[PDB]
C-alpha cells in the first residue's frame, strides 16, 4: 500500500506534468510566433552569410588596389567599417582593414546583438542619404563584389531594435523552457520511477 | 488500494486538524487571556 501510495504521489507529479504540458503549449505557441518572425527575417542573413562564402578572392583584390574608389561602393562600404570597430571615414583605412588575410573569415562572424542603437540610428539616417544607392546600385554592377557584402551589411538592421521585440519573449521562452525542461526531466524521471 | 488512499486523504484532513490544533493553542492563548480580563473586570458585576 505505501510503495502504491509513493507511485501515487508520483502521479500527482504526472498531474504537474500535465501543468507542464499547459506549459508545452505556451511554449510551442510563443516559440511558433519566434520562429515565424525568425522566418519573416532570418532566411535572408542565411543567403547573405552563404554569399560571402561565394565571393571571389579575385573581385575583392582587383578592387583593393584601385586608385580612387567609385561613388556607390564608398557609401556603402564605409558604414560596414562603422561595425568594424576601426570607425573610419578614410580610404586607406578600408584599404589597410580589407588587406588582411583575417578578412576571409570575419565576414560572416559579425552578430546582429553587438549592435549599438545611434550606430543603428546613424545608418538609418545614412540610408536615407543613399537609399538609390545601396542594392539598387549593386544590381546596376558596380562590381560583382559590391552586391553580395552590399545586401549583407544592408540587413542586419532590420533585425536590430526587432530583436529587442524578441528580448522579452526570447527571455520569457527562457524562462518557461527552464522551469519546463527540469519538470518534463522530473516527467522522465517520475515514469521511470512509477 | 483505492479506499485506504481515501483514507488517507483523510489522514492529509488530519494533517489540516493538526494545523487546527495549532489553532487551538492560538485559541486557548487569546481566550486565556480574554479569561484573565473578564476575571479582572466581571465577578464585580455578578456580586452587583
Amino acid at each position: 500500500v505505501k510503495d502504491q501510495q509513493e507511485a501515487e504521489k508520483k502521479k500527482v507529479m504526472s498531474q504537474e506534468i500535465q501543468e507542464q504540458l499547459h506549459k508545452q503549449q505556451e511554449v510551442i505557441a510563443d516559440k511558433q510566433m519566434s520562429v515565424k518572425e525568425d522566418l519573416d527575417k532570418v532566411e535572408p542573413a542565411v543567403i547573405e552569410a552563404q554569399n560571402a562564402v561565394k565571393s571571389i578572392k579575385k573581385q575583392h583584390l582587383v578592387e583593393v588596389r584601385s586608385m580612387a574608389n567609385p561613388p556607390a561602393a564608398v557609401k556603402l562600404a564605409l558604414e560596414s567599417i562603422c561595425l568594424l570597430l576601426g570607425e573610419s571615414t578614410t580610404d586607406w583605412k578600408q584599404i589597410r582593414s580589407i588587406i588582411m588575410r583575417e578578412n576571409f573569415i570575419p565576414t560572416i562572424v559579425n552578430f546582429s546583438a553587438e549592435e549599438i542603437s545611434d550606430a543603428i540610428r546613424e545608418k538609418m539616417k545614412k540610408n536615407y542619404m543613399s537609399n538609390p544607392s545601396y542594392n539598387y546600385e549593386i544590381v546596376n554592377r558596380a562590381s560583382l563584389a559590391c552586391g553580395p557584402m552590399v545586401k549583407w551589411a544592408i540587413a542586419q538592421l532590420n533585425y536590430a531594435d526587432m530583436l529587442k521585440r524578441v528580448e522579452p519573449l526570447r527571455n520569457e521562452l527562457q524562462k518557461l523552457e527552464d522551469d519546463a525542461k527540469d519538470n518534463q526531466q522530473k516527467a522522465n524521471e517520475v515514469e521511470q520511477m512509477i
